[PDB]
């Protein structure tokens, strides 16, 4: 059967979405900043991967950026706690979109939530020490 | 350091959405069709996770579902064209939203699109 091989993502600009993903630790050559299409190979081997939307709009031509909530997250975690507030209180120092600040989630780990320059949610978390 | 642990994605109706990617391969247990959330292990310890809106809206109340294109897709990788187009004409024939057919892209890959329950865009793709 098939096998998941990259989750990817639509960018109207590949610097500021690669400038986002770099402060979350995924490796990205500063030249991938001019390119049409970027991926970063993960554990596994599984790659994320950026596009932009003029590079979708070559079989998708009549694509326009959605507004409204998420369909799709990516959830980094993290070593401790104190790390989580660390990185949230600078991604939204850099501007980004600060959805829900850090809190204890009821789930049992320090969670956060920011968006991504296009939309999409990433989520910030480690476990909670029991 | 940070790492990626989940990649996830909002459902409205979760047995829909397990029933669809079992048929790409992924292996999901009947049981999680009545959960709130799912996880199914990938490569490399990553996950692929499924929340329904009511587990969304559970801790982001104000979410609303997105209009417009999308801003993501999976792409899931075949052993030969052929496969790719069997897939494809599967899912068509099983009810599933066929968004472009199967053809030999630029990038030389035999690739087709179609859209989960969800209307999220799933990549089927197979090396020329
Ligand atoms: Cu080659």
């Amino acid at each position: 059967s098939a096998r998941i091989s990259l989750f990817a993502v639509v960018v109207e600009d590949m610097a500021k979405s690669l400038e986002f993903y770099r402060k979350l630790g995924v490796e990205i050559p500063a030249e991938a900043d001019s390119a049409p299409h970027t991926e970063a190979v993960l554990d596994g081997g599984i790659r994320l991967a950026w596009d932009t939307v003029e590079t979708v709009r070559s079989y998708d031509p009549e694509w326009q950026a959605p507004t409204g909530g998420h369909r799709f997250a990516i959830a980094f975690e993290f070593p401790d706690t104190a790390s989580v507030d660390k990185k949230y209180a600078e991604l939204v120092d850099a501007g980004y979109e600060g959805h829900l600040k850090p809190w204890n989630a009821v789930w049992g780990q320090r969670y956060a939530i920011v968006k991504d320059p296009d939309g999409n949610v990433v989520d910030l978390f480690a476990p909670l020490p029991l």
